[PDB]
This record gives structure tokens, sequence and C-alpha cells, in this order.
């Protein structure tokens, strides 16, 4: 259930997810006062879906 908060260095707060296709889009949460990619992993300088990295 970890997220990671959006990256403003890409200033698009997406990626394509490699291992499923599907364009990543976040939320930003009031709550936390943070922008939200939630089921994701940074894996050697890259962001995945968490879920999908399992795939591989
Ligand atoms: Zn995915």
């Amino acid at each position: 259930g970890k997220y990671v908060v959006v990256p403003e260095t890409s200033q698009d707060m997406a990626f394509k997810c490699p291992i499923c296709k599907e364009t990543v889009t976040g939320v930003y949460d009031e709550e936390s006062g943070e922008w939200v990619w939630k089921n994701t992993i940074e894996v050697n300088g890259k962001y995945f879906h968490s879920t999908c990295y399992h795939e591989t």
C-alpha cells in the first residue's frame, strides 16, 4: 500500500507502464498534501507499477 509522491521533475505527472502498457496517472491527496502514485515502485531509476514488477 506504499505510494510514491508524484515527481515534480517530470511535470507531466504520468509514466507509461512498460509491463502492461497503461499510462499511469496520479492524484493529489489533500490529506497528505502530496501527489500520489500508489502501487508504484522505483526500480533502477525508473518508476513502475509495483503490482506489475512481480510478473518480471
Ligand atoms: Zn501496470
